[PDB]
């Protein structure tokens, strides 16, 4: 449970970092 | 640039944590 | 702003993973 | 071992995100 939830959270963070990278372009 | 590399690393880490979760 | 909030979250996650590592 | 190494890596990532946040200021 916990490690799968953390894994999903890291993917959510990764998606947001790509959004910020684009905003930064 | 670096933010997209960090994002790719975090996706790779997510994959590894799912594997560890099953072990556990 | 958001990058510093994400950094704080990642430090919190790091703390939790250390706890899980001991369990396992 | 592995989860402690990942934890250290997430702290390393967090430090770099703060560096990028500052560069963005």
């Amino acid at each position: 449970g916990e490690l799968k939830a953390i894994a999903q959270e890291l993917k959510a963070i990764a998606k947001e970092l790509k959004a910020i990278a684009w905003e930064h372009k």
